[PDB]
């Protein structure tokens, strides 16, 4: 029968008891696997996320010198590429994040301050996430303009590498785009399309998310730039995605939804969005093809989903 989905923003609290309990930091393959301090530190952030409840301010954390150093390295190395490789919406908001959110090499921004900033721009808010959420729950949060965000940082031994999202990827990759109104509406449409959708369609929406929010390219006049969070947080792939090597195709959802992708090497192909308004329209039409015995609408005045 129709899978359960949250109907009010507070119901997202139900997700904490539905994450993958054995995280990536437990794999012998993880850069911090042999480091017990790192291990304990990850558990500390997981407990903060576990006890968090909608409406509370997100707990502030004092990062260690070693963690600030890793942030600094990532920030400084990536920043040199944005003016030439990132889509206009990213560069338009970055200076404001540097001024009101403390995006600077010597300081890791606190999620509460960043969340307040997003609320003022587009009403998006962040909530700390323990471990891995199912695609269903992750996408469902977007329907409420809620982005589940990691608060921990990657292990210091390999600053330019992370096998999972971490705070550098969330803040330098995702946050700037969520401050844009059209991108915010586009992300929310993916979320609304996921509510109560059958498992096989959630996987199609997760793939569309991968080829837009995480690895999307924008058409900007006669040029092509990156807006994908996975590209904006990867020094190597951000330079590669705008070279002659990858194959670029126009975003066509019937096609993007079933395309296979690798999570371990640079993407061999990327989809180019005409604009976020256009991508939003395409998702809305795609959503109409999803078999759901009902229709949904979000009411921002009450923060509830209306089931039609
Ligand atoms: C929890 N869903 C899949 C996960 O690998 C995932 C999802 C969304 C992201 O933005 C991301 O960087 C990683
Ligand atoms: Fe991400």
């Amino acid at each position: 029968t129709v899978p359960w989905f949250p109907r009010t923003i507070q119901e997202l609290d139900r997700f904490a008891n539905q994450i993958l309990s054995y995280g990536a930091e437990l794999d012998a393959d993880h850069p911090g696997f042999k480091d017990p301090v790192y291990r304990a530190r990850r558990k500390q952030f997981a407990d903060i996320a576990y006890n968090y409840r909608h409406g509370q301010p997100i707990p502030r954390v004092e990062y260690m010198e070693e963690e600030k150093k890793t942030w600094g390295t990532v920030f400084k190395t990536l920043k040199s590429l944005y003016k030439t490789h990132a889509c206009y919406e990213y560069n338009h908001i970055f200076p404001l994040l540097e001024k009101y959110c403390g995006f600077h090499e010597d300081n890791i921004p606190q999620l509460e301050d960043v969340s307040q900033f997003l609320q003022t721009c587009t009403g998006f808010r962040l909530r700390p996430v323990a471990g891995l959420l199912s695609s269903r729950d992750f996408l469902g949060g977007l329907a409420f303009r809620v982005f589940h965000c990691t608060q921990y940082i990657r292990h210091g031994s390999k600053p330019m590498y992370t096998p999972e999202p971490d705070i550098c990827h969330e803040l330098l990759g995702h946050v700037p785009l969520f401050s844009d109104r059209s991108f915010a509406q586009f992300s929310q449409e993916i979320g609304l399309a996921s509510l109560g959708a059958p498992d096989e369609y959630i996987e199609k929406l997760a793939t569309i998310y991968w080829f837009t929010v995480e690895f999307g390219l924008c058409k900007q006049g006669d040029s092509i730039k990156a807006y994908g969070a996975g590209l904006l947080s990867s020094f190597g792939e951000l330079q590669y995605c705008l070279s002659e090597k990858p194959k670029l195709l126009p975003l066509e959802l019937e096609k993007t939804a079933i395309q296979n992708y690798t999570v371990t090497e640079f993407q061999p192909l990327y989809y180019v969005a005409e604009s976020f308004n256009d991508a939003k329209e395409k998702v809305r039409n795609f959503a109409a093809t999803i078999p759901r015995p009902f229709s949904v609408r979000y009411d921002p005045y009450t923060q509830r989903i209306e089931v039609l």
